[PDB]
């Protein structure tokens, strides 16, 4: 029971969109042997557009997970939407992974999602290897690249390969630790960075190869274990995905570097993977496009086996698992056994909420599973009247679901809608006609960010709320929010109130 | 004269690759009956792949400055390569104009060059204004896209028209100050006047055509109206405040709205400081200086020198007086920009620009007058974003090298720095093409074969110090990352962001400048 | 039981003499411990005779332990004491250990011991000594090797520089230089810049080299080597241990332990319960009036206990083994027992003959036990035809205890001795005397060289012999034998009859 | 990979000559869908008439589907070419079919194979064939089976009269009757519409069942795949009467491919590297040519064709291109096999009986046999300088069990034996074909083999001394004891009760 654990990695992509994620996961999956899903997933939109396939097909739900074999390691790749179908989802699944590969555009650099989807690892400093990729076109200098992110990123940069020329001119790449040059042949391979063979093949791109790697090793730091785990430290990578170059020595210094599942903490003690019993957590939900939803889990210790028992804390209920959703390519049924590491999907009508936590009896609730501060916001009303108390059920329900964030703000009795990305506000739209036959209307408002409000000094506390009271609400767990107006307004009240703390994040 | 200069407005357009520029500078081509033209940019790349072409072709140089009629207008749209072609003259070539007009993607917002050029507005408070782009998609939602351009870019913004919808639900725009609807309806905007326009926002009609539409629409101006600015001429004149006009250039709709404002609003020509006076464009003598010089790739060895017209008249072999050179030379055939023309023009006025042929006698920030002797001041450098030391194969060579890369230089084709600390040569460009252009210009103008190497620099500042006893002892704990550029300034090569940072603390008393007086 | 076997590596040196064999042997032991041994290690046959008389036995075998390994080295006397037991102890090995001076290449006997081993395809393991000093070109050495040895040539470890400069060896398999710093350093990595630091140009031109032999040699493949296909090579100077350890740790790893043996029916297994050996050398006490002798058995499985009861299958009878003569080093008496691979002594007084077949019962004989064709012949009678008898019975026993080749030509009277090595006239003159109280006298005969003929068509052969018989004799064990007058003779009737095969060794 | 397993069915047909194994065979064919292989073995000599045609393979084994399942059917030649690998090849199925003259009752081959199936304890299914002529009585046929085949008979189907008056069958767990008419089916025994059908053997079969039920035992599970209980079945082959419900109950309870024993440790055919084993060698006749086939039983894994395997007693890595597949219908060799299968290895005498292949891991596997020689002679040469040749020969033989080989104690005499006739002629062919030696037999005083075994080295060499002239090693060099008499060894094995002589060794 301990190779299984083992030989486990899990982990997901972080990147923003076009930056390669796609293209890398299906060279990834080639690699596994999974020619299965490596065609399905390139064979990929508006949010409308999503909906559309996703009511009528709706196969969405079979490569939100990704597991598949490489040597004697079982790899767990979880989906992290960029595209139409990017949701809190999206940050929240992040919760569940043991490191990360970051991918990063060569001729952009560090973007937006770059540094949101870092800031979320960050949470559990979450280990970071990074692969840049097109290196077959143009890009910024390899140093520049490398400054920006430590820089911006706030993370030491390790090179491990090493990109000969770029773009017209891209030859290969060199492995430093191996010190062997993989020549680019749209895989002939040649030891010693020094070796005479290189000037002949290579002319001037040689002697600015050995130029960039004394530049590199004197600003820059080798790959070291330790500062990777505590997430101070990226070994880099470079290639070319769409030509799967560089791919393989991304893939083996990850299976060989990156952390097998670790333990998590609980409001009670250190879970670790190794014990014998069951166990594990609820981070994301997606209901059927029907009234059936899959709920994944991910296992943090013990064994899960078809048909077995399990107790669900939240609800203080034995329940049965009979045929949780698996997610091994190619396979042609259920597995009849995972282990810590992996995810599964649990099927159920509403009785699994996010973070519930489920055991074999030992009562605890696993700690860290956040709430994201909410980017979109929209006012959500009813052109019937007579429906509220329904509408109120099922944002509600919605809401423990992780479908959305609800806020009522102080001064009024409206309901306003939180999503981190588009496609939330259409899901909740149809969930609440399909499941609560509750037909809603969406408004603007004037809302652009969100913050919770945290303040021990309750007299502070409270001449914050008689002043700001326009501008705060409280969520569907009961906490205090400041939905600002605008950016320039949520700088001048946090200004204002020092003794107050504004937090992006929250347990859920 | 008066007259002349105040029917032009000269702009460029600032935008972040891919959200729009081509796209709506055909339309506005075609506002102003430069079919033919319009054709032609439509019909647009590795930096390589540029200088081929260019090689081939070589009438970049033509379409730099597209100049147009629109009503009883005179319109100046100067280009601002953003691709391949990106290099220090897309910055400069804003100095050149009165204001600007910024395209964003709607579903992209506020990009890492949209950041960049408003900064080198922001050098003069050049007026903008704003244009929301590709409406036909969803995008992100309004009010926000605005509040991170107020808190980005810091302006304020001015809704001029709205969007109703978006993307497959996109229905219009509502012009805030007309009070009137522009229905959106493809295939009814290829020529003027064919397209559905509706007076009032509460007009019943609205209800009837876009349904649930027309209620949000009601309700996002109520917000925007509570929360935003009204256009207002000073503010806007001030660079302080942005109209903000949205649309879908593709479908050539929102075009009409953002052309007319610009005309009405957009201001002439302005006066131009110099090391003394005050030059007016009003003036009856004939003045200006160059903004930017592109040389003829073609055994070719001339360049042409773009120069804007800051007061008088040009005309075609007038006498004209070199400040630098304190010299008079005569302008015999200037290259003009009027579309569709047929030769250049036999006169320009201010506002313009034109091109002065030469083989290196005029160079970046050159005056030009008519016997008065003054400089214009404001032609900047910015920090170069690219740097790699430049070497010889053959040591017989380093006097051509040298000579190559003062004049290249000088004409503002690259940068170049002198470490303190060493002999090394090296070169800072904005855009990756220059490195191109400056090997292709030294091999073809002065027989001279370049070699490149990376160096440890990713950014640089001009120092600045009042007190001399701090300088000089700056100078000796930094020497190792000081030099000299070309026109003798002290820069700091920062080997990274983080030297930077804390070179910077440790002397605060030191000012680290980002652009320089060229 | 298995594991003994498998434990085991039972091996000889095969080299020309002055090659190193003794210094290569030394260093060996110093592996094993055997310091006693190694010192004592370290003219003409009437010098080695003298002390035979006055005083070897004890260290024809020597077996000594290697980490978790039993090694038995068989000595191959190749100076004064050189004789066809030289030649027939390869039998009673399962691998070989080739010594070639890097300053001779491949020598007259060299090639001999090779053709011995060649008979048993036996794998061969090469060291090329003396690196200290001046040598051939390393290429050459190979070469001559694969041209005349007529075996691949895979380098293991190479070397750097030579004679004065001579710095190290390299290990291909570990890609580490070993320094050769005449009082160990190590230096990981071919391309490693240390090595330029220290050896100057001499990386460059071992960098060279090794792309050299990649091209145009052969990479160890274990499969191969067991074959006698290809045969690893070793550089070093034995004289300053250099060198030593990786041959010999190569040794143990890569070379086979004891194998099965084939009989006139069934084949035998090391592993299998019951005890069996065959004899394949006998050495008998000079000491004058005794008739003491030590007939040498390799096992070829079981297992030998002192005092066990055997089967003599030539005699067809039961015999017990008492005190069998054992060879581990530094040993104080005999041990009690001996396993498959091993060598023991056993005492008689003429009971024992050359290819003698050992068992705990079974009936068979073991096969492959060879005479080699003699290389020196000589008339031998009396000057007094008294005794005659006495000679006849003498020379009969000599010859069947190896000490000895006798031929009796087809159409005339006399007896014709024929020897392998020199010392054997010495060793027959004297037991002869000692043992037969005959005192024998040699002459020179008109023969250089001798050939078995084999041939199954009657008439040919009764062709040949009408007109050959000149030439022909029956050998001690009744083979029909070719003894020419010289090697021009030999080729000029080899080449009149094909049909007739002429063999250079025949089953004993 | 697991269904792989679970979905195959290997054994083999055990019965003495002519009691119907020919005709079942054809029938199970037919229900397969088999007809061009099954009307082939229709058309079917002294051992010199086989040798002869011989001169002149894909029939040792028969792959069929039938349903969910695959059906490895090995042969179990019984008449001319009757030879030692007719018993060794039982160790390569997971359960046999015992075939029954009902006429007859337990003949002699029945008791022999019987013997051999029980050294793997391998379930036994059993078929009384021959319903249609008269019969021994059935009470009387079980209980012969049970005391002499030492194995409880489970009676899951029963005849309804014999000879003139066979009327059909009765399924004892269905509880139905199936009419013989040259199919008809009744529920209840107690129907009474068995009565009006039948007449008084309706009461006799209710009679008999009843008499079934204190006498003899209820089909038991467990009971059957332990070897400790056989479920009878009775019909006519040649009517393929009674047939149906011997392949359904077949398919359904027969066991899967079982796991194998090694030297090393139990080798489970789930195991993802492929392994196997060779228990028969089958010679080309045809002059000139020396190939084989290896016949091979897959214990773990699977067959690829062009595989990389690893042949253990060789150490040796070698390559299986275009192994001999034995599908039914088959246009060529199949791409793949999994365990329980059985592929053909080509070579030229480099493969032995007891040869294990896997794909590295060094081990060998255990259990497969030699049997008893049941026939001997003397062989020697009419040309005295060819002895070596023939030895060489006939060890190799011996290795691809072709024959035993004995060198008794006293003498240099070589004695062959062979379990059948036709092993002889096989040799004196091969070693003239491939080891041109012309052998030449004579009788001796030799009836039976047993192999010496005893722990007691002070027992051990006295027996050896007194017992000398009936003493000989085996090509395995083994002790082997040569009875001039059944007599002889009897008493022998009296007057040493601390010996073991047994029919069987491994190989
Ligand atoms: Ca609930
Ligand atoms: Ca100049
Ligand atoms: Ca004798
Ligand atoms: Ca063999």
């Amino acid at each position: 029971v301990e190779k299984q654990t083992a030989m486990r990695r899990t982990f997901a992509i972080i990147s923003h969109p076009d930056a390669g994620k796609t293209t890398l996961t299906e060279k990834l999956l080639l690699f596994g042997g999974a020619i299965q899903l490596a065609g399905t997933i390139k064979s990929r939109h508006a949010t409308s557009d999503w909906m559309e396939l996703e009511k009528q097909r709706g196969i969405s739900v079979t490569t939100s997970v990704m597991q598949f074999p490489y040597k004697d390691y079982l790899i767990n790749l979880l989906d992290t939407p960029g595209h139409a179908d990017f949701t809190e989802d999206t940050y929240r699944t992040l919760t569940a992974v043991d490191s990360a590969l970051m991918v990063i555009d060569a001729a952009k650099g560090v973007e937006p999602r770059t540094i949101k989807l870092m800031e979320v690892c960050r949470l559990r400093h979450t280990p970071i290897m990074t692969f840049i990729n097109k290196m077959d076109r143009d890009t910024r200098p390899s140093i520049e690249l490398l400054d920006e992110i430590e820089s911006i990123l706030r993370i030491h940069c390790a090179p491990v390969t090493w990109p000969i020329g770029m773009g017209k001119y891209f030859k290969g790449i060199y492995h430093l630790i191996e010190d062997a040059i993989y020549l680019y042949q749209p895989s002939e391979r040649i030891e010693g960075i020094n070796n005479p063979e290189l000037d002949k093949k290579l002319g001037d791109l040689a002697s600015e190869l050995r130029n960039e790697i004394e530049l590199v090793k004197g600003a820059s730091h080798p790959f070291e274990r330790e500062g990777y785990l505590k997430g101070e430290l990226t070994p880099i990578f470079f290639g070319s995905a769409i030509n799967n170059f560089g791919v393989g020595e991304l893939l083996d210094a990850f299976v060989k570097e990156a952390p097998p599942p670790q333990g998590r903490e609980t409001n009670s003690r250190l879970v670790k993977p190794e014990e014998e019993k069951f166990s594990g957590f609820v981070f994301k939900i997606q209901a059927n496009m029907h009234r059936d939803r899959i709920a994944f889990l991910r296992i943090a210790s013990g064994q899960y086996q078809k048909g077995m028992k399990a107790y669900h804390v939240r609800l203080k209920k034995e329940i049965q698992i009979n045929n949780a959703l698996t997610f091994m390519a190619g396979k042609r049924e259920n597995a009849e056994e995972a282990w810590p590491g992996d995810i599964i999907g649990l099927h159920n009508h509403g009785t699994i909420q996010i973070g519930d936590t489920f055991t074999q009896g030992e009562r605890f609730k696993f700690t860290g599973i956040p709430n994201f501060a909410s980017e979109l916001f929209r006012l959500v009303r009813l052109k019937d009247p007579l429906k509220q108390k329904a509408l109120l059920k099922g944002l509600t329900q919605l809401s423990e679901e992780g479908a959305t964030q609800l806020f009522r703000p102080l001064d009024s009795n409206e309901l306003i809608l939180g999503a981190v990305g588009l496609l939330q506000f259409d899901v909740v739209a149809y969930r609440l006609e399909n499941e609560y036959n509750v037909k809603c209307v969406y408004e603007s408002v004037n809302v652009v960010t969100a913050r919770w409000v945290i303040c021990d000094d309750k007299a502070v506390l409270e001449r914050f709320n008689q002043e700001q009271s326009r501008n705060l609400a409280y969520d569907g767990g009961g906490h205090l929010t400041y939905l600002a107006p605008s950016r320039v307004n949520l700088e001048i009240t946090m200004e204002k109130w020092p003794e107050i703390q504004f937090s992006e994040t929250r347990e859920h």
